[PDB]
């Protein structure tokens, strides 16, 4: 046997044995499957089919290229996706048919340049979306994310994200069951528009390792339960008055604040500063 045999019946590592098809060499009964690093290249319709018991699967750099209709939908009970690394250019509409239990889709780096496209709308188990380090330029939520009922953590870091208007997260404002986690760091990000999160529950928020000079006076104070967010290594423009709306909502909510925003020329705490 090639594959790893970590739990009998239950937990195989196939990582990098050179694998062009999905092995038929495996328990009925395996739960967690390993196929990372190797050379699948494409996903046709029913590939998981000696896989019906599949909890979580491991696709990263499988250099897949397409993904047909129907490609896992066997998967029943899958709960966990992981697609990283895959120079996808071809997705199916029906790519995610019969993912009844998915709550974890990671598709880090997988060539994704827009959302609008993504045929996710069906997944109303998600709880996880992770599509950081991929060249999506809009923050605007597609209206399947109204479908999303169960979404609780969303990351958009290292994105090519320029700007948040208003319209952007327009489909979540209409879902008071949302506790969101939203990772929007480390995108090249200079404007925010004034009334952007109009009273979302964003339980963290990472605005970190942007490119913010300032913020809209009151952007922050219809946030309703936020715990945590990051807003340092971002150009802070210190002058008074226009520091004054958040270095009084950072010194107020310092114990919310993950690392130290700073004013950009001299390094002092942006929550610091006090205006005149
Ligand atoms: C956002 O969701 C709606 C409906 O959500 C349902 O999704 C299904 C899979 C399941 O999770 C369930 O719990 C949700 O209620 C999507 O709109 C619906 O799309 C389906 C096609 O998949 C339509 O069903 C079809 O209806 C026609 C007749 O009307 C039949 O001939 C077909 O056989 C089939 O049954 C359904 O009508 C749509 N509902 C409405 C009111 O539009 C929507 O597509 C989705 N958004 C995206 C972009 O994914
Ligand atoms: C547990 O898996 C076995 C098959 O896997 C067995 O043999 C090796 C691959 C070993 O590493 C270990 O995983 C395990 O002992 C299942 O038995 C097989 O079931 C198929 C039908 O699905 C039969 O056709 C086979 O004859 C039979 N054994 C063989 C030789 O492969 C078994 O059903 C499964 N048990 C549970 C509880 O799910
Ligand atoms: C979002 O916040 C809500 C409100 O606190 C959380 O829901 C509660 O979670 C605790 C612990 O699981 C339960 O004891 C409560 O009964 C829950 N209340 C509800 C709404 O039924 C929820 O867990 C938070 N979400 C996240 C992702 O942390």
């Amino acid at each position: 046997e090639p594959c790893v045999e970590v739990v009998p019946n239950i937990t195989y590592q196939c990582m990098e044995l050179n694998f062009y098809k999905i092995p038929d060499n495996l328990p009925f009964s395996t739960k967690n499957l390993d196929l990372s690093f190797n050379p699948l290249r494409h996903l046709g319709s029913y590939s998981f089919f000696s896989f019906p018991e599949l909890q979580v699967l491991d696709l990263s750099r499988c250099e897949i290229q397409t993904i047909e209709d129907g490609a896992y939908q066997s998967l029943s009970h899958l709960s966990t996706l992981i697609l990283t690394g895959n120079p996808i250019q071809s997705l199916a509409l029906g790519a995610f048919s019969g993912l009844s239990s998915l709550q974890k889709l990671v598709a880090v780096e997988t060539n994704l340049a827009s959302l609008e496209n993504f045929p996710i709308g069906h997944l109303k188990t998600l709880k996880e979306l992770n599509v950081a380090h991929n060249l999506i330029q809009s923050f605007k939520l597609p209206e399947y994310f109204s479908n999303l009922t169960n979404l609780e953590h969303l990351d958009l870091s290292s994105n090519k994200i320029q700007s948040i208007y208003c319209t952007d997260l327009r489909v979540l404002h209409q879902m008071p069951l949302l506790n969101l986690s939203l990772d929007l760091s480390l995108n090249p990000m200079n404007f925010i528009q004034p009334g952007a999160f109009k009273e979302i529950r964003l339980k963290e928020l990472a605005l970190d390792t942007n490119q913010l000079k300032s913020v809209p006076d009151g952007i922050f104070d219809r946030l309703t339960s936020l715990q945590k967010i990051w807003l340092h290594t971002n150009p802070w423009d210190c002058s008074c008055p226009r520091i004054d709306y958040l270095s009084r909502w950072l010194n107020k909510n310092s114990q919310k604040e993950q690392g130290s925003a700073k004013c950009s020329g001299s390094g002092k705490p942006v929550r610091s500063i006090i205006c005149p």
